[PDB]
């Protein structure tokens, strides 16, 4: 494969749930932030369930967009702006520390620089 690794980690994505009126998780995994070794401008979020393996999230990182957590009292969870088709929906990809939250967002971030 053509992709390095910027980012690996244990997540969680969570969706708004217009029946419940709240984000409910859809499923656990691991997140990698993709980026095409000969390309910089080819970046991705690949997110493959535990169990049962499949592609809970593959969509590009996109230039125009904030990765950022919630608030400063959840830097864990990080707003995951997304086009769903026709309308602007917020993911949130939750890890386990705060710690792995910040590192997610900065390598984004870092991420979003190189693109440019």
């Amino acid at each position: 494969e053509n992709e390095e690794v910027l980012f690996c980690e244990k997540a969680k994505l969570l969706i708004f749930d217009s029946d419940t009126k709240g984000y409910t998780s859809r499923g656990v995994g691991e997140l990698k932030l993709l980026r095409k070794k000969d390309d910089k401008g080819k970046v991705r979020v690949l997110m493959r369930s535990e169990g049962m393996g499949h592609v809970l999230l593959n969509t590009s990182v996109v230039k125009s967009f904030k990765y950022q957590p919630i608030d400063a009292d959840n830097e864990n969870l990080i707003k995951w702006p997304i086009i769903t088709d026709g309308k602007l929906e917020t993911f949130i990809i939750k890890v386990k520390q705060k710690a792995d939250g910040r590192r997610l967002v900065g390598a984004v971030a870092d991420a979003q620089q190189a693109m440019e």
